[PDB]
């Protein structure tokens, strides 16, 4: 199974991705947790300490492997090859979850251009097309990491939104981009709903079949965030919601 989780920053996109990763880590023998969003740490949210996460060097910073994979000094390999060498780009969090941190993309200007991007692209592409084990990658609303090439391999794009017009619009934006790109399934996860009014607002703009589930606002996510980190276990009343979301998710995929 290949999943993409997108959402504007602050919507709780990383928290949702981590939750799904935690829950599906028992239906698969391995899962590629891919942090495609620099602004938030999928690693820490997954339970890693700020030290263990930093140590897992970001794809964008493997300046040597980038030079070697895209040819150096002489050649230039427009199509870097990366497969068996994936497990060298991350760390196993445990016997099931392998984490890869993309690292922030750049643009610069006529200096050291396009190389590293073809590197990350190769990784993403290999993860979705060449690899067979479940993959769950989170990303911002721009879903910049996906391409028509990989889009065909994405079983589902999960748009995480909050219960308000703006955010709902962003969700719809994501649905458009994902669609244009060729992803067949785009489902929503409304996070941080605080009252019933919000739930109604949601239903008034989004169809029922397009909604995976709702996650209530909960102080726990804030407390566990900066101490326990085990923010996703029976201990959390929101886990019931994740279970529902996940179950509904597998009903549509496989
Ligand atoms: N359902 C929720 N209820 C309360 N707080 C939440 C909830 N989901 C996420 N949060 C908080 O939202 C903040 C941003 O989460 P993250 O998932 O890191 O955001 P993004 O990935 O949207 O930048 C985190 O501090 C997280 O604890």
């Amino acid at each position: 199974m290949k999943l993409a989780v997108a959402g504007k920053g602050g919507v709780g996109k990383t928290t949702v991705a981590a939750g799904l990763i935690k829950i599906m880590a028992s239906d698969y023998d391995k899962i590629y947790a891919v942090d495609g969003d620099p602004d938030s740490c999928l690693g820490q949210t997954l339970g890693l300490s700020i030290e263990e996460a930093y140590a897992i060097t970001p794809l964008i910073e493997m300046k040597d492997e980038i030079r070697e994979k895209t040819g150096d000094g002489g050649l230039l390999i427009l199509n870097p090859k990366v497969d068996g060498d994936l497990d060298k780009y991350g760390r196993y969090i445990d016997d099931k979850i392998f984490l890869i941190r993309m690292g922030e993309i750049k643009k610069g200007g006529s200096q050291c251009y396009c190389r590293e991007n073809s590197f990350l692209g190769s990784v993403v592409s290999a993860l979705f097309l060449d690899k067979k084990e479940a993959v769950v990658m989170d990303m911002g609303a721009g879903i910049e990491h996906l391409t028509r090439g990989t889009a065909k391999a994405v079983d589902m794009m999960i748009a995480v939104i909050e219960p308000n017009l703006n955010s709902i619009k962003t969700g719809l934006n994501i649905e458009k981009l994902a669609g244009d790109l060729g992803i067949k399934k785009v489902r929503y996860v409304i996070n941080k709903v605080r009252n019933i009014k919000e739930e109604k607002l949601i239903k008034k703009h989004l169809p029922e079949d397009k909604i995976l589930g709702i996650i209530p606002y909960n102080e726990l996510f804030i407390e566990l965030s900066l101490k326990g980190e085990e923010i996703w276990q029976s201990t959390n009343p929101a886990f019931v919601n994740l279970h529902d979301i996940y179950q509904k998710l597998r009903l549509e995929v496989g």
